């Protein structure tokens, strides 16, 4: 796959509103270089609170010049669409 990516969250707060996260970085083994372990996007509580919306998808890039629109299709949690 090109790019983008999913998961965490679809809520979880970001002046923003929906959305996901999904930790930060390669990941590797774990050993101990830091890492941070893949990645994270913004987003908030879409009702009830959500609270970690759970596990959507999307993408949005990081800007290189005039792109800030994002990448994805959905995803959060079965049962619901």
């Amino acid at each position: 796959q090109r790019k983008v990516y999913v998961g965490r969250v679809v809520s979880d707060k970001m002046d923003k509103t929906i959305t996901v996260l999904v930790e930060t970085y390669k990941k590797h083994p774990l050993y101990g270089k830091r890492v941070k372990y893949s990645k994270k996007y913004k987003a908030h509580d879409e009702h009830n609170e959500a609270k970690v919306g759970d596990i959507v998808k999307i993408m949005e890039t990081r800007p290189l010049s005039a792109t800030k629109r994002f990448r994805l299709v959905e995803i959060v949690e079965k049962a619901v669409r």
